[PDB]
C-alpha cells in the first residue's frame, strides 16, 4: 500500500534520495519480477504498491542501520528474487554484489534482471550455500553478508557467517521468538560472530513487526562449517 511518493519520501527521511535513474530501475525491477513470476515462483506478492513496500522498501531498511557507503562487497544468501541486496545495490551502486542461489532458473532471472537494470559488478552463483561457503575463493571474503529469510537463525548463521570477512558484518532481515534467538546466539558464537544489535521496528503502512540483526565477525569460522548441503537444516548447530 506504498505509492511511489511514499516510497520516495520514506527513503528521503532516512537519508536515501533516489535519482530518476534509480526510480526507473525500481519500475523495471517490478515489471520483470511480475513477468517472470508467471513463468516461475519468485514472489507471493504481485500488486505494485505491495511489492514496493514489502520487497523494495523492506530490503532497503537494512541501509537504515548499516552504512553501505563504508563497504565495498556484499554477498546475499537469497530467496532467488534479489532481496535485499538488489534494492540495496540500486541505492548504493558502488557495491560489488554476489548472490548465491540453489535454483538455476532463479539465477537466470537474476542475470536478466541485472542486465536490464544495467548493474555493474554483480555476480550470480548457482550453488547450495553450504557448498559456496566451503569454496576457498569466496570463504570469509565479503564485507557484508545479507539474508532476508524465514530460516531459523541457527541455520541461517551457519550458511552466512562463513562468508563474512573478519571484522565484517552478517545482517539478517527477519520478521520476529526468544527460543530461536537463544539457539541463534549460541550458533553465532560458535561460528565466530558476535551479536551487536537487534533493531526492532514496524513496516510503514502495514505496521507489521520487523527485526534486523547485525552480527560482527569477530573471529574465523571453524573449518567444519558450513557442513554438507542439508546437514545444517537436519541438525542445526543449536
Amino acid at each position: 500500500n506504498m505509492n511511489i511518493e511514499e516510497f520516495t519520501s520514506g527513503l528521503a527521511e532516512k537519508g536515501i534520495s533516489l535519482s530518476p535513474r534509480q526510480l526507473e530501475q525500481f519500475e523495471l525491477y517490478y515489471d520483470m519480477l511480475v513477468e517472470w513470476n508467471e513463468k516461475i515462483n519468485l514472489t507471493s506478492i504481485t500488486e505494485k504498491k505491495e511489492v514496493y513496500l514489502k520487497h523494495f522498501y523492506d530490503s532497503i531498511t537494512a541501509a537504515f542501520y548499516v552504512d553501505f557507503n563504508q563497504v565495498n562487497t556484499i554477498c546475499d544468501v537469497g530467496a532467488g528474487a534479489g532481496f535485499p541486496s538488489l534494492p540495496i545495490k540500486i541505492c548504493f551502486p558502488h557495491l560489488h554484489v554476489t548472490i548465491v542461489d540453489s535454483l538455476n532458473k532463479r539465477i537466470t532471472f537474476l542475470e536478466k534482471l541485472s542486465e536490464a537494470l544495467q548493474l555493474e559488478n554483480t555476480t550470480f552463483c548457482h550453488d547450495r550455500a553450504e557448498t559456496f561457503g566451503q569454496r576457498k575463493d569466496v570463504r570469509e571474503s565479503y564485507d557484508i553478508v545479507t539474508a532476508r529469510a524465514v530460516a531459523r537463525l541457527s541455520v541461517l548463521s551457519e550458511l552466512c557467517l562463513p562468508l563474512v570477512k573478519k571484522n565484517g558484518l552478517f545482517v539478517a532481515l527477519k520478521a520476529a521468538a526468544e527460543e530461536e534467538l537463544n539457539a541463534g546466539k549460541k550458533a553465532i558464537t560458535t561460528l565466530g560472530g558476535e551479536l551487536e544489535n537487534i533493531h526492532s521496528f514496524k513496516l510503514p503502512i502495514e505496521e507489521s513487526d520487523r527485526n534486523i540483526m547485525v552480527i560482527r565477525k569477530i573471529k574465523n569460522t571453524p573449518k567444519k562449517y558450513p557442513r554438507k548441503p542439508g546437514t545444517p537444516n537436519k541438525s542445526p548447530i543449536e
